[PDB]
């Protein structure tokens, strides 16, 4: 007999014969660094949490075919091992699409490449590329003994993800892929439960989940099954363009409670620490930096009051009530109009009651076994002994926190190092953007020749013609004749554009060329992959003799990336080995341009951000290692106003920042500072005054 297991039946997940009522958390290995899984880990064990729950990041782990990366803050094994340290267990969301507004949903960008591939259907070469990859990390688990049918942390594991609504559309190959990737999973041998989130059709044994701000009527597909709750949304994620959303501690408590009332006994915070989008491969489409969530751990990995404590408490609440929830279903009285009593009453007498108040409007006093309790709108009061309310999810008893970004060490000294603008690997055409780059930089550049006759119309009477240029997205930069003559930029439900502007030109050969710049890639949506990025066109030129020239029918040039990119002007090796402009000189509110300086670490023990509201849109590095892509020149945009706990939430609720900076402040993780001779390197795409980029030191109080 096994001396550790995993199985499940009606009531709950059974972890070594015992069934449990599992209180979750996501956290992304590589949204933090290996210095804060610790502590970050330590923080959810001391707000309650049972389990870490983390997808599996497949285009940070396999860069390209059969080249593998697990190091630094890709050190997966390392990370399972610290959450086991802790005495909490696993929920790995292989995938291997994970989608969690990450980039390519976490695909590969070369796996779009491969003869015959297409994603997320019943494909030979994707299924062989994907069975190969959820092996591979299964069987690494496994030579570790981390599934906790071994002893290990790891109690459930995830395929695909929330594949059932791209069944609906694309129909049977779909229903056959989902089959088989149920029985390929399964067929791993793990010895612990597979899910599948949103798959009403999941073949037994896999047991289907639910995703959402609210799950309380989800019954997974067969009575034997637990009924699990995979995302507990906290909030939502943060787009460049867009507010900063929060997610009420009051309505998150009461959609906790409303799900462990109706037989639930697995739910998992998404996002319990949000954390940061570093580097370059890890935001998706028009995702920002911060990945913050209004997580119960903010992105700097602070606990993010009163929210945290609320949860802390809640969970407190369900420990109590436990030994009745797994000894007992369920049973509803009803106490009004809209008000009931979901009551756990265990044939030995143990008995938990959760006091329900579903009127967002109007509080109710209710009585329950001859005892009086009010419940606020919107609330629910747990009673772990049926007798004492401990807690009600409307009532805060942790005092609240706000942030505070303090500056510290004062300005730097600067130096720049233009980029130049090219101009006219070529094509007759226009070729799509992941196409020519295979995603290794944001940039490309599509250059072409404009020849015009002596006998222009507007020449003679001195008129400038008038340039359209179409593109997918997600940002165009339009030069002509070296000279910037337009930005446009989209929107993460827009990113296509449309630049349209009169444009000076001579007799003879003219120079157009367009900067393309993309901005994480698509991560969700029915063939997703497929969406194109850059310049396709139309691209047209009128008020010529002709009419209008179609430009997209003759010879187009192109440029991958930037010269800085070439000569890595992000490292220390790299930035030293070219001339800097220095001093007066300095390049200022010019696009195109690198900036560096050099900075010792602040002392102490806070966590640590760069004020960038002084810069417009690029790249930031420091010690060669990518903080992550800043955008503080594009506002915030959408709609924020005051907002109640109470009645249903929907991500755009609680929405603050309307009109100020997406982004301002960009997360520096302590653990890549050294004492002295900290290089900060800062690509600028746009514009910006790096004199007023400062470090801060945050906190909360
Ligand atoms: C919790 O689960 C129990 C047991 O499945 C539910 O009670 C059963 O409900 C089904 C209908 O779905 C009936 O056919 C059974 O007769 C019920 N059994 C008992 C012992 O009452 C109960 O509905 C669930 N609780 C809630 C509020 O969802
Ligand atoms: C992709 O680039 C190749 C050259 O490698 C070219 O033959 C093809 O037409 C391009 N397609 C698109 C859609 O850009
Ligand atoms: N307010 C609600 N309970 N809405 C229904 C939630 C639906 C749930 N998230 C699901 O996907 O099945
Ligand atoms: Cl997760
Ligand atoms: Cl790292
Ligand atoms: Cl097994
Ligand atoms: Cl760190």
């Amino acid at each position: 007999e096994a001396e550790f297991s995993v199985s499940y039946d009606d009531r709950a997940i059974i972890i070594n014969g015992k069934r449990k009522i599992l209180i979750s958390g996501s956290i992304h290995y590589p949204r933090s660094t290996p210095q804060m899984w610790p502590d970050l880990i330590q923080k959810a064990k001391d707000g309650g949490l049972d389990v870490i729950e983390t997808y599996v990041f497949w285009n940070g782990h396999e860069p390209s075919p059969g080249k593998y990366n697990f190091e630094g803050r890709y050190d997966l094994v390392r990370f399972i091992k610290m959450v086991q340290r802790a005495g909490l267990y696993v929920n790995l969301r292989i995938g291997p699409y994970v989608c969690a507004e990450w980039n390519f949903g976490g695909f590969p960008v070369w796996l779009k490449y491969v003869p015959g591939m297409e994603f997320r259907t019943n494909n030979q070469p994707f299924k062989v590329a994907m069975q190969g990859f959820v092996q591979k990390i299964v069987n690494m688990m496994k030579s570790e003994n981390l599934f906790e049918s071994q002893g290990g942390p790891i109690i459930m594991a995830q395929i695909e993800n929330e594949y059932g609504p791209v069944e609906w559309e694309i129909g049977a190959p779909g229903k056959a892929y989902t089959k088989w990737a149920a029985q390929m999973a399964v067929g791993l041998k793990t010895g612990v439960p597979w899910i599948m989130c949103k798959q009403e059709d999941a073949p037994d044994p896999v047991i289907d989940t639910c995703n959402g701000f609210y799950c309380e009527g989800f019954r997974p597909n067969k009575p034997y099954k637990p009924k699990m709750w995979t995302e507990v949304w906290t909030g939502w994620y943060t787009k460049f363009g867009g507010p900063i959303p929060q997610r009420p501690a009051e309505d998150i408590a009461f959609s906790v409670a409303r799900f462990v009332q109706n037989n639930g006994s697995f739910f998992n915070y998404y996002m319990y620490h949000g954390g940061t989008n570093f580097g370059r491969t890890s935001s998706g489409l028009f995702i920002a930096t911060s990945y913050d969530y209004d997580a119960p751990l903010d992105e700097y990995g602070l606990l993010n009051e009163p929210k945290y404590g609320h949860l802390r408490d809640l969970h407190k609440a369900i420990k109590l009530s436990e030994p009745a929830l797994v000894s007992s279903y369920a049973a509803v009285t009803s106490l009004g109009s809209n008000q009931e009593a979901h009551v756990y009453r265990s044939k030995s007498g143990a008995c938990a009651a959760f006091l329900s108040n579903y009127d967002s409007r109007y509080s109710v006093k209710v009585t329950f076994q001859n005892r009086p309790y009010n419940l606020p709108p919107w609330s629910i009061s747990i009673l772990p002994d049926c007798k004492t309310a401990v807690y009600n999810t409307a009532q805060v008893n942790s005092q609240s926190s706000s942030i505070k970004m303090t500056p510290a060490g004062g300005g730097l000294s600067w130096q720049s190092y233009n980029e130049e603008t090219p101009t006219a690997l070529t094509a007759n055409g226009l070729w799509e953007q992941k196409n020519v780059t295979r995603d290794s930089s944001d940039y490309l550049w599509y250059m072409t020749n404009v020849n015009i006759a002596s006998n222009e119309g507007f020449l003679k009477n001195g008129k400038d013609p008038y340039l359209t240029v179409m593109s997918a997205g997600h940002v165009l930069h339009v030069f002509v004749n070296g000279k910037l003559s337009g930005t446009v930029y989209g929107t993460l439900d827009n990113p296509k554009l449309t630049y349209s502007g009169n444009v000076k030109l001579r007799a003879g050969i003219n120079k157009i060329s367009l900067l393309s710049v993309s901005v994480g890639l698509p991560n969700v949506g029915v063939h997703y992959d497929t969406w194109n990025a850059g310049v396709l066109g139309p691209v047209t030129l009128s008020g010529l003799n002709e009419g209008s020239r179609n430009l997209a029918k003759q010879k187009w040039s192109y440029k991958v990336g930037l010269k800085g990119e070439s000569l890595s002007l992000h490292s220390l090796s790299g930035s030293s080995s070219v001339e800097w402009v220095r001093g007066s000189l300095m390049a200022q509110k010019q696009p195109l341009t690198w900036y560096k300086a050099t900075f010792n670490a602040p002392g102490g023990n806070d966590p640590l951000a760069l004020d960038m509201a002084s810069m417009g849109k690029g790249q930031i590095w420091i010690n060669g290692e990518g903080v992550g892509r800043h955008w503080p020149g594009y506002i915030a945009q959408g709609d924020c106003s005051k907002c109640s706990y109470a009645g249903t939430f929907n991500e755009k609720k609680c929405q603050t920042n309307c009109g100020q900076p997406s982004q301002r402040w960009y997360h520096v993780p302590r653990s890549w500072l050294k004492p002295s001779g900290n290089l900060l390197v800062v690509f600028e795409e746009w514009g910006g005054n790096p004199t007023g980029i400062s470090l801060v030191r945050r906190s909360r109080s």
